[PDB]
């Protein structure tokens, strides 16, 4: 099989919903996909969807669920210089970290305290979000789906209208999604980040602080 049902089924296999994407839209099959954050999906509907996937559909992993927030950088090499190497490394040893097909980043953990909806953007530089955290009635694309950016049009492609296709990897290692403290991680990123004049956004110090 390829990697895109692998996965798919590891993520059906560890608890955790998956929803199809991407054929003509890039957008979720079901309209009302933002409920499987908080609710199965149905044995009758879980294999219509592997079969979705099997046939070359992506699939995507909505936050909320099991307490789960994705961190989704915009680039990997920001997050490098943001935390440190040995940082990022530290946390992408606990946790499944992931490769995006445009050069960033998702950084996938569990909370007890997570937010009720999705932060974009999460912290901000100069004026423009760099990291936003997906939770509830959001999601990110899962390992193994892959984009053709002869598609994409605009530059936030660095592969803007060739005829290429790369797909979401893993950063090193396939391993559990782990708890962390949310909370404990927003302060580090925030005092690691202090230095180079990246910031919590409103949004995300109101949540923070309370
Ligand atoms: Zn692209």
């Amino acid at each position: 099989s390829s990697e895109r049902i692998r996965y798919a089924k590891w993520f059906l296999e560890h608890g955790f919903n998956i929803i199809p994407i991407d054929p003509e839209s890039k957008k979720p099959v079901l309209k009302e996909w933002q409920k499987y954050s908080h609710e199965m999906p149905s044995d009758e509907e879980k294999q219509r969807f592997l079969k979705m996937i099997e046939e070359g559909y992506n699939y995507a992993i909505p936050g909320g669920q099991k307490g789960l927030v994705i961190l989704d950088f915009e680039s990997k090499e920001k997050l490098k210089a943001w935390i440190g190497e040995s940082a990022l490394e530290e946390l992408c040893r606990k946790t499944l970290c992931t490769n995006t097909v445009h050069g960033g980043i998702h950084i996938y953990v569990l909370s007890n305290d997570i937010p009720p909806h999705k932060i974009n953007p999460l912290f901000e530089e100069n004026g423009k979000g760099i990291i936003d955290l997906q939770s509830y009635n959001s999601y990110v694309l899962g390992l193994g789906s892959c984009v053709n950016h002869l598609h994409c049009t605009t530059d936030k492609c660095p592969w803007k209208e060739q005829n290429y296709t790369t797909c979401y990897t893993l950063y090193n290692e396939l391993k559990e999604i782990s708890k962390v403290d949310l909370k404990s991680l927003l302060r580090f990123l925030a005092e690691k980040g202090k230095r180079l004049g990246i910031t919590l956004s409103k949004t995300a110090k109101e949540w923070l602080e309370g």
